[PDB]
């Protein structure tokens, strides 16, 4: 019922092709892999948000059909030719945000949230993908997971969306760790080595450890072209205990949003 115009990408995880649709000559993308998945599929379906990927339709041969997006945050954020002006970055942090907090509204997490996951289309709008049931990601992994929690919330996705923010910022990640140890150990140095006081009950995780006492650098030091509205948002993005740690309503009233300069509009957005 589909015409597959192009190759997009393959893997075990999904098939990926480009296609146009058969009723109103719309270029769609489609994801080749039951009532149990209808429940799941009904719900996404019912949802709706501008910077939330859309499943128009589904095909048995699990086969899901999205909106078709011009590249991804990682394809924009490793484009050396390409500049972000801080009103690109707040564009860009506008719309996750917006979708971010859509999906926590509907009590939905995205639990991998990464520059490949927040899409582009030729209009200038980022769409958030890849968080509907499970059928390089350590970088952006809050401390309470590499600390074995078992249980996690809103933090999980802030903190990858913090890590986001910093890799707008700085043009590469953040923080690169090596292994879930050299992770941790980069999230101490750079950002401070908690307290009891920063984090109560960091004690308790299961894979708790005692790493040695750094002091951190400070937020402007690290950011150097970020005003002050910036790194207080940064800041509550990386607060150690989860929940002090800014929510994606919290964020979006920050001063940093209503501040000048504004968003650059979509269509003013730089395209590959
Ligand atoms: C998430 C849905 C299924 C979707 C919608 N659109 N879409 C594109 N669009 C093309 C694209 C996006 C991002 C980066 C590159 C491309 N691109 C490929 C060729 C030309 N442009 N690619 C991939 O998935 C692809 C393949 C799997 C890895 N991610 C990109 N998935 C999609």
């Amino acid at each position: 019922r589909y015409e597959k115009l192009d190759f997009l990408g393959e893997g075990q995880f999904a098939t990926v092709y480009k296609a146009r649709d058969k009723n109103t000559n719309q270029i769609v993308a489609i994801k080749k892999i039951n009532r149990t998945a209808l429940r799941e599929i009904k719900l996404l379906q019912e949802l709706s948000h501008p910077n939330i990927i859309g499943l128009l339709d589904a095909f048995s041969n699990i086969s899901l059909v999205f909106d078709f997006m011009e590249t991804d945050l990682e394809v924009i954020i490793k484009d050396n030719s390409l500049v972000l002006t801080p009103s690109h970055i707040k564009a860009y942090m506008l719309m996750t945000l917006q979708g971010l907090e859509y999906l926590h509204q509907h009590w939905i997490l995205h639990r991998d949230l990464k520059p490949n996951n927040l899409l582009l289309d030729e209009n200038g709008v980022l769409k958030l993908a890849d968080f509907g049931l499970a059928k390089v990601t350590r970088w952006y992994r809050a401390p309470e997971l590499l600390f074995g929690a078992r249980m996690y919330g809103v933090g999980v996705d802030m903190w990858a969306v913090g890590c986001i923010l910093a890799e707008l910022l700085l043009r590469v990640p953040f923080l690169p760790g090596d292994s879930d140890l050299d992770q941790l150990t980069r999230i101490f140095e750079t950002l401070g080595t908690p307290t009891e006081e920063q984090w109560p009950d960091m004690c308790s995780l299961p894979d708790y450890v005692t790493f040695k006492s750094f002091p951190g650098i400070p937020l402007h030091h690290i950011f150097s072209a970020a005003g002050d509205d910036l790194l207080d948002l940064i800041q509550g993005l990386f607060l150690f205990n989860p929940c002090a740690r800014i929510t994606a309503t919290q964020a979006l009233k920050m001063k940093y949003f209503s501040n000048r300069p504004g968003p650059t509009p979509g269509c003013q957005l730089p395209r590959p």
